[PDB]
């Protein structure tokens, strides 16, 4: 008998303002320019 | 007998204003310029 | 008889301001130029 | 200047056979049973 | 002047057989039984 | 001047084969049972 559970996982938790630039949570190859 | 629930999984949890660049929550591959 | 919960985890629990550069939470492979 | 070019992201390089269960390349979400 | 080129990026260079279980390249959330 | 180039990442390189389990390469958040 397992149970599991209210696992949370977040990138931001916090409201982004007047961004200019690249903003990214996960990324699997690929470039980026900024 | 096993039981999984409730897991959660957020990318931005707060409001975005005045964005003027690339704001991506997952990229697989790809390029970005900004 | 297990029990695993309540676990948490953030990359970013700050509010991002006046961004100009390349923020990344996660990143496999793949190049960033800023 | 710049000047990005032939990357190249692959998920599966091999030919699958005799398959009975789940070959996923991406799962965003969504539960698997196998 | 700037120059990327020629990365390159697999997740299985193999050809898979005989598979009876799940098979996934890359996953956010969700669950997945076997 | 700058030159980046001919970077490569694997996550399996060789066949798999009489599988029975779960095989993941990348997972973020989220639960497995085997």
């Amino acid at each position: 008998g397992y149970e599991v559970h209210h696992q949370k996982l977040v990138f931001f938790a916090e409201d982004v303002g007047s961004n200019k630039g690249a903003i990214i949570g996960l990324m699997v190859g690929g470039v980026v320019i900024a």
